[PDB]
């Protein structure tokens, strides 16, 4: 083949988001059986139905027996099967169980997608699957020189807004991209000059990518259990860096993530200290804020591009008696988003 006139670290991006086998080693993470459910049968129908089932476990949580809830779980496991031999599986009871299932069928969603780009469209010998693999993405992928202005304050809101909290590892960047999703500033347009337009992170795991890339960040589908997630169903972005790393899901054994700086159009935040479980905004608001206890400094503000980004040192917000220790930011309508970079991220592990 022709051999491909991208930049490396494009090639090495697609590469990575691309891994077959990785998003295998994804899968079974979950505790799922790739002999009965292989990444070749995966579907959205089957992920629906599933979420369906995870509602209705959602149901009889909320309405308190063992007897009955056994069924539903039951029914759970023959929709998406697991890895438990001749088992008797894990009982699904509570919350914890409906929003640990609502994140792996999140994954999936994102793995589907890949896969069908990956096994969709045609077969050419003559040019470099790289090239082949990158248009199917339908976004522009650039890389950001190191010396630029953009480059020197993305490098300072990674390192002023990495949390005491979240210190058994630190981050170094390796590669900056920025990116444009096909028809996404089209559908941004609304949003454009809304106030309080902010540049945030959103971290996934580097199987999420293809999906993300492809298809934009997404809100979770009406079968899904609203429960499930903590401001209910909608994009979740933070403003403290090392939150978002979080979610990639790096470890000692494999710590190379990916992570998002998107323009997130809050507009009027519905501001909140505890979960809650809306699949609609009140009134006038565009967003929700999930209050910190610590937030970045508001005098250190910086813009970019006519964005704010929030790349102060942590310090107290004055808000008490809060679940959330850091900021975080929801929205309800996908138009509300426009992605502007992309990150891979070297996770220095110190245990
Ligand atoms: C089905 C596709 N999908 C559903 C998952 N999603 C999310 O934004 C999302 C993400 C999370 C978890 N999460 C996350 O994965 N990355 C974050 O950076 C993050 C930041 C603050 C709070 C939560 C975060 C929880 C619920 C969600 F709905 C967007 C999305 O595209």
């Amino acid at each position: 083949h022709m051999k491909s006139k991208l930049p490396k670290p494009v090639q090495d991006l697609i590469k990575m988001i691309f891994d077959v086998e990785s998003m295998k080693k994804a899968m079974v993470e979950y505790e799922i059986d790739l002999q009965k459910m292989p990444l070749g049968k995966l579907s959205k129908r089957q992920i629906q139905a599933a979420y369906s089932i995870l509602s209705e476990v959602q149901q009889a949580v909320s309405q308190g027996s063992d007897s009955q809830i056994l069924d539903l779980s039951n029914r759970f496991y023959t929709l998406i099967p697991h890895d438990f031999g001749m088992k008797k599986p894990p009982l699904l009871n509570n919350a914890d169980s409906v929003q640990a299932k609502a994140e792996m069928l999140d994954n999936l969603l994102d793995i589907e997608v890949a896969y069908s780009l990956l096994r969709g469209g045609s077969d050419d010998s003559s040019k470099d699957p790289i090239d082949v693999n990158y248009e199917k993405l339908k976004t522009d992928i650039k890389v950001v020189d190191r010396d630029s202005e953009e480059a020197e304050i993305i490098r300072k809101y990674v390192k002023n807004t990495h949390a005491t909290t979240h210190n058994a590892y630190d981050l170094e960047v390796i590669d900056i991209f920025k990116i444009e999703r096909e028809g996404e500033c089209q559908r941004y347009k609304p949003f454009k000059q809304l106030h309080n337009r902010r540049l945030l992170w959103h971290g996934s795991r580097t199987t999420n990518f293809a999906g993300i890339l492809s298809q934009g960040l997404r809100i979770a589908p009406p079968e899904a259990p609203v429960t499930g997630y903590m401001f209910g169903k909608g994009i979740y972005f933070a403003d403290m860096v090392s939150k978002s790393a979080n979610y990639c899901h790096t470890s000692q054994g494999d710590p190379i993530g990916l992570i998002l700086l998107g323009e997130v159009a809050l507009g009027n935040m519905y501001e909140l200290k505890h979960a809650s479980h809306i699949s609609k905004l009140p009134k006038g608001k565009h967003s929700v804020k999930g209050l910190g206890k610590t937030t970045p400094d508001p005098s250190a503000n910086i813009s970019l591009d006519g964005v704010d980004v929030p790349l102060g040192t942590g310090i107290s917000s004055g808000v008490n008696d809060t679940s959330l220790l850091y900021n975080e930011y929801i929205v309800y309508d996908i138009a509300q988003v426009n992605l502007k970079y992309l990150l891979k991220l070297k996770f220095n592990f110190k245990t």
